């Protein structure tokens, strides 16, 4: 299970974060891991679409080739803190698994600027036992974590050297699908 109440960034700028553009996960910290996809690719788009706050997700295991997209309408808990009931979709937004209660992640933006961010997420999916996951994001998929975001990792009482990089995995992303999924 999840154990963290992550604190949102002071003065979080929601319209800048949710500007409809793409964010790439460059490094992550799973608190509840194992033999799991040690190598992983993930990215999201976040924006307001016809007045609704939205996130589109992409996951790719470059070793198994397991691929999936999700789209959610976010609900606000407080500034920088959201609950997302997700639906699994194909890249075009056609529903594969409909929204259901019990399938949701929370999402806290702990730090963000115009190029980088640190988020916490707690995933819930049916009867499964899942733990916290932190992720370092960047607008550039190949960007090394800079001092702003690494300092924020430290400020969250975490150690960046423990985070796992995705940069070795040779991830390629469909940015266009992620942006268009925001409307679906
Ligand atoms: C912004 C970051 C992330 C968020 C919001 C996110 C959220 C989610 C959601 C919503 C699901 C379930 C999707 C579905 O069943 O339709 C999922 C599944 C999963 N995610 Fe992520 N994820 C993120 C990052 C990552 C990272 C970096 C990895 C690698 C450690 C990871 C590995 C997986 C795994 C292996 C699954 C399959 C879970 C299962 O069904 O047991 N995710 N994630
Ligand atoms: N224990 C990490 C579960 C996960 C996958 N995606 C988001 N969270």
């Amino acid at each position: 299970a999840c154990t963290k109440n992550a604190i949102a960034q002071t003065g979080f700028n929601k319209d800048k974060y949710f500007n409809g553009d793409v964010w790439y996960v460059t490094d992550y910290l799973d608190l509840e891991p194992d033999d799991v996809p040690k190598r992983y690719c993930a990215a999201l788009a976040a924006g307001t679409a016809s007045g609704k706050l939205k996130e589109a997700l992409y996951h790719y295991d470059p070793k198994t080739q397991d691929t999936f997209y999700d789209v959610s309408e976010l609900q606000v808990e407080s500034l920088g803190k959201y609950t997302a009931n997700f639906k699994k979709v194909d890249k075009n937004g056609n529903v594969k698994v409909a929204v259901t209660a019990g399938n949701y992640y929370t999402f806290t933006v702990m730090y963000a600027d115009d190029s980088s961010a640190l988020i916490h997420t707690c995933l819930h999916k049916g009867n499964k036992d899942l733990g916290d996951l932190y992720a370092v994001l960047n607008r550039n998929k190949d960007a090394a974590a800079g001092d702003k975001v690494k300092s924020a990792v430290s400020a969250a009482t975490l150690e960046f050297s423990k985070f796992i990089s995705t940069k070795e995995n040779n991830c390629a992303y469909d940015n266009d699908s992620l942006k268009s999924l925001l409307t679906k």
